[PDB]
């Protein structure tokens, strides 16, 4: 599956490049370079979800070459939405590596020009949708869906950054209630809801109950995925995950610190206060010792088992009339992941 | 005109704020703050152009309250597109002030979080269009128009930044041919074409000849406007323009350097080579002395007279069947501007 999906990328590149106006040639070469560094190297769960789900929702005799091509292309549109966000995210989080190579903005010669690079990747979504789905009854649905997903994710990031000021203590806002909102908005909508929802619209499924039902399962699945992400920031292998963690030094409202705070003694509270949110490596080292000392890896492994069971109960409840396989495929893909 | 337009801004703010989900309250407060700092303080030529042109194209008996409200709102959508771009632009150009206050990203407490702030402003466009024009026959036209304008402007910025590497000499690419492309894409489409084109679509004017004709006049008018902008970077009053210039130190392909290069002796060429594109204040001072020594202020004042006459000749040719007043209003607004 992955190999077929991933191999469509050069057609994606070729169409967006074929826009040679030989005056903008140099900016089009620059965009090619940006697509290849930034869109390649991840898992492709989002883009493959668009494709798998489409096949599962459309009768095979209606899966002609042109409509499967549209499915691949909308999958790559979710991959570009992702790239757009990660490139910007890496800048704002002072990150070092992404997908096992240095973050694009750290490339000598690139710098904060990557800000325009990220906006350019976002624009490619709508060019792709124009070029392949313009004459489709779902065209506007997809456009409004991508735009709403972008907005939601920018709201969430806004709350991610607010709650994590450089230079200021902020343990008072690290609550479960707060964590849930941030992750709903910054991750769950675009990573889980958007890809399945894209495929539904392409299969002709636009009912509000049907979309709201898919949303019940998929938002929960997004919360879970971000929680895993927060655990891997501190406790994952950067050669495996492809990325160096920064949450503690960026003062972030990570699942870990939330859980630390509800378990911590007043003296433990103080350790976190003196040590969290700062670049000093020995202060980070202390926070991690507090985490390991409170058995948060075990706390997480139990949360991961329970959350998973609740997700499977939501599928039993809300999957119909869609095949459970649609959601089971994704769930089983992200469960117990170390990457 | 301006006062009525500018006074609609709190309804704009109130609708985008009314999205209180009291969980995202803090990100919505943050967005309000971002609208006020970044959308206010300029000339409003773009947003007022949407409004003036709409009134001039729609029979008065059809200018009801709801449709004028839609016109104001689409005008503010062009103002937000502008804000989005300037905030990002100021970061990538290492600028200090904007509209007579420090650039948003230089505000203590803000920093590169302004990258998400800019994306959030862009998203507001599409929320506004959804909220006010969803049930209008021009809705998709406006959406595709805003998205295409964004893409064009990102292509141009891409070429602006490429041609202006930090650390590297690049006088060999500072050609008229190159300058024209960069400014077509980075300025002319969104600042001139987009606002009039928005108003046409809202008046029911979607013919391709009619849009292409408006484009002939308006792109030329955009080139002219960027040329003025480049002159004011070096030769304008920062208390008037509201912004400190950075072109020479950012190594930019400004109208001035292009014109310098076609007039320069080989020894003058060398002065520019040793001095252009660097932060050192005495090197910038030398470049400006080379400019004044070649009479480029006078070269510009003559270009400004000639270009203007050619623009007025294009209006005579291509304005019909639209009123010439539509384009004359804009032209006369930007001509001989010191701000
Ligand atoms: O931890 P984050 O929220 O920043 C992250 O997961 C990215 N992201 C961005 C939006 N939602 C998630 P990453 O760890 O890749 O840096
Ligand atoms: O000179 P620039 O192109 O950067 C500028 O005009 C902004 N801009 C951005 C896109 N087109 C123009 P500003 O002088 O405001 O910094
Ligand atoms: C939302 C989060 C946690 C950001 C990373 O998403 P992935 O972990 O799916 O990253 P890639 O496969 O796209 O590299
Ligand atoms: C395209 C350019 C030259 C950037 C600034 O546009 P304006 O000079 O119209 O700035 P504001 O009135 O929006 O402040
Ligand atoms: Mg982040
Ligand atoms: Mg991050
Ligand atoms: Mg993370
Ligand atoms: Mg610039
Ligand atoms: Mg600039
Ligand atoms: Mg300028």
């Amino acid at each position: 599956e992955k190999q077929d999906f991933v191999q469509h990328f050069s057609q994606i590149v070729r169409v967006l490049t074929e826009d040679e106006h030989p005056e903008i040639g140099d900016a089009i070469a620059r965009l090619k370079e940006v697509l290849e560094y930034n869109a390649i190297g991840g898992k492709y769960n989002r883009g493959l979800t668009v494709v798998v789900a489409f096949r599962e929702l459309v009768e095979p005799r209606k899966q002609d070459a042109d409509s499967l091509q549209r499915a691949w292309t909308v999958g790559w549109c979710v991959e570009l939405l992702q790239a757009f966000f990660l490139v910007a995210d890496d800048i704002m989080d002072s990150s070092l590596t992404r997908r096992g190579q240095i973050c694009w903005y750290q490339k000598p010669g690139v710098g904060l020009d990557a800000i325009n690079d990220a906006n350019l990747l976002e624009a490619c979504i709508y060019r792709l949708l124009k070029l392949y789905c313009r004459e489709q009854p779902y065209y506007l649905n997809l456009i409004e869906l991508f735009l709403q997903s972008s907005y939601q994710t920018e709201i969430g990031q806004t709350l991610d950054l607010l709650t994590a000021p450089q230079g200021n203590v902020d343990l008072v806002r690290f609550t479960e209630k707060r964590y849930k909102s941030i992750v709903k908005y910054k991750t769950a909508f675009y990573s889980f809801y958007l890809p399945i929802a894209a495929a539904m619209y392409m299969a002709g499924i636009d009912g509000e109950k049907e979309h709201a039902n898919a949303k019940k399962i998929l938002l929960e699945m997004g919360e879970f995925f971000q929680i895993q992400d927060d655990y891997l920031d501190l406790f994952g292998d950067p050669s495996v995950t492809g990325k160096i963690g920064t949450d503690i030094q960026d003062n972030k409202c990570s699942w870990l610190v939330v859980q630390c705070l509800q378990r911590a003694t007043p003296e433990q509270y103080q350790i976190l206060k003196e040590n969290y949110g700062q670049k000093e490596a020995e202060k980070v080292a202390r926070v991690k010792a507090l985490y390991e000392e409170l058995d948060l890896p075990a706390v997480f492994l139990q949360y991961e088992e329970d959350s998973y069971s609740h997700i499977m109960a939501l599928i039993e409840q809300y999957a119909a009339p869609l095949p459970p396989a649609v959601f089971l495929g994704l769930a089983r893909k992200i469960y117990k992941r170390r990457k």
